[PDB]
């Protein structure tokens, strides 16, 4: 609604249940793309991010062509403070997870 079709850059700061989100995606001719958004965590508390974003990069690492391990590794080790590049692609990503 708000949300653009450009690229938008999020900030999240990692909770006890860490960043409050969890993605799929990275294979084929899929990308990383959120899941599932923990109520009450980080990421929803946050308002900005939305089931279907796909995840451009994380603090400068690039993940459009990276596969689920490459990504879980690069957002565990991205520190406190994230900087997400996130992309709305909701038809897409009923293509690939319905």
């Amino acid at each position: 609604e708000d949300i653009p079709r450009e690229p938008r850059r999020i900030v999240i700061h990692r909770g006890s249940t860490g960043l409050g989100f969890n993605i799929v995606g990275g294979e084929n001719g899929e990308g990383i793309f959120i899941s599932f958004i923990l109520a009450g965590g980080p990421a929803d508390l946050s308002g900005e991010l939305r089931k279907g974003d796909q995840i451009l990069s994380v603090n400068g690492v690039d993940l459009r062509n990276a596969s689920h391990e490459q990504a879980a590794i690069a957002l565990k080790n991205a520190g406190q403070t994230v900087t997400i590049i996130a992309q709305y692609k909701p038809e897409e990503y009923s293509r690939f997870e319905a």
